[PDB]
């Protein structure tokens, strides 16, 4: 249990999911009369940690608060960004600090900026899997290499039949037209094969005999897990036609992300991972398109400047054992600074959502009503602008490109030629 200092210290704490660190911690913390704040990306596990310790702590999630006068408090990130953040704590734990969503990034670095200012004396950064981790081995989980051997083709290895015969079992693919195409084979070989990827309903999948389920990272009870060792990553593209393009990539997995699909197995009785490939990534690299990520939260959900937003990402570049990225910082803030006067209905439906940059989206949206043109393509995405389809004609004014792209487009919007400058001033 790091020591509190005289001085304002940061703290890293590298110890297993689950053994201390949330609760053991801060109430060690608390029973030498200090007041501790634990923060986490996940609103479940918050609750978690809260009813946990209630046998009694505050718990400050978006959907549920409560207040108790206890010396600890169980936050999410998001609700401490909502919270307008540092107020009241000796102690804040950011836990899980690994974790490379906007939200969690966005809050620690709040936390880096601000907790001295505030008062407080030490932040300790709390994770088990710190940046070049591996994956651990587990009691419960045997793990087979899978060889060319087998009659089932699965990303140039094999899978036997005997191994998905009998029982439950969970197979891991990259994308939707992989599972699809792999769950039909298995169909006209008499096995129980059920695809899922989002955009289906939770209710496809079978509860209680012999299924072989072909999904993505879209209560289970696995025998067995099966892993193409691969996931598809957001990234951005600087291609210059006419700006950036949002796409994606299919990188082999992370520790946390091998970690995450073993699990799948080993749920208190015995485990069985089967792998393509034997190798993993070291965590602690994300993509540029995080940062822009970050710069999309903060506008659309906690009320941020792009300047805000980049003090706190500034710091959480400024501390040791963290997630690294590319410096694009003076990029992004540049990017959101020029764009102004969203259309706040726009905004509200690609929230509403759960779209992925809410904010761009609404903006191409904005800029698409208000030139009485349609956006680059009908696909869900664009689904806030179909109340207005009636009324929109020609070509779309393309600001960067977030998905494909159908609609002929005009590259000379003030924005579009904007956000150039952007790239050939930043980049
Ligand atoms: C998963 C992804 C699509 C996603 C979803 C939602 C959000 C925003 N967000 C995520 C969390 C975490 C939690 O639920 O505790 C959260 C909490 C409180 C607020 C909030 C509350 C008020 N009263 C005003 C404002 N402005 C914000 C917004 C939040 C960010 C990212």
């Amino acid at each position: 249990p790091p020591a509190v200092p005289q001085s304002f210290q940061v703290a890293h704490l590298h110890a297993p999911t689950g053994s201390g660190k949330s609760t053991k911690v801060p109430a060690a913390y608390a029973a030498q009369g200090y007041k501790v704040l634990v923060l986490n990306p996940s609103v479940a596990a918050t609750l978690g940690f809260g009813a946990y310790m209630s046998k009694d702590p505050n718990i400050r999630t978006g959907v549920r608060t409560i207040t108790t006068g206890s010396p600890i408090t169980y936050s999410t990130y998001g609700k401490f960004l909502a919270d307008g953040g540092c107020s009241a704590y000796d102690i804040i734990i950011c836990d899980e600090c690994h974790s490379t969503d906007a939200t969690s990034i966005l809050g620690i670095g709040t936390v880096l900026d601000q907790a001295e200012t505030a008062g407080a004396r030490l932040v300790v950064l709390a994770t088990a899997t710190p940046p070049g981790s591996v994956t651990v081995s587990h009691p419960n989980i045997e793990e087979v290499a899978l060889s060319t051997t087998g009659e089932i083709p699965f990303y140039g290895k094999a899978i036997p039949l005997e191994v998905i015969k009998g029982g439950r079992h969970l197979i891991f693919c990259h994308s939707k037209k992989k599972c699809d195409e792999l769950a039909a084979k298995l169909v006209a070989l008499g096995i129980n094969a059920v695809a899922y990827y989002r955009g289906l309903d939770v209710s496809v999948i079978p509860t209680s005999g012999d299924v072989v389920v072909v999904s993505t990272d879209a209560t289970g009870d696995f025998d067995s897990v099966i892993d193409c060792n691969t996931c598809v990553t957001q990234t951005v593209d600087f291609s210059l036609d006419p700006t950036f393009t949002i796409e994606t990539t299919t990188l082999p997995q992370d520790a946390v992300s091998r970690t995450q699909r073993r699990g799948r197995t080993g749920r208190g009785k015995p485990g069985i991972y089967r792998f393509v490939a034997p190798g993993e990534r070291p965590s602690g690299m994300f993509d540029s398109s995080v940062l822009c990520e970050c710069y999309d939260a903060g506008c659309a959900w906690y009320e941020l400047t792009p300047a805000e937003t980049t003090v706190r990402l500034r710091a959480y570049m400024n501390t040791p054992g963290l997630p690294v990225c590319q410096d694009h910082l003076e990029f992004w803030e540049g990017v959101f600074t020029g764009l102004t006067h969203i259309d706040a209905h726009f905004l509200s439906q690609t929230k509403q959502s759960g779209e992925n940059f809410p904010y761009l989206v609404a903006y191409q949206a904005t800029v698409c009503a208000r030139a009485q043109a349609p956006p680059p393509s009908w696909d869900q995405m664009w689904k806030c602008l179909i109340r207005l389809k009636p009324t929109l004609h020609g070509p779309t004014p393309l600001l960067y490109r977030l998905g494909a792209v159908q609609n002929e487009v005009t590259l000379t919007h003030p924005i579009t030629k904007y956000i150039m400058t952007c790239m050939s001033a930043d980049l």
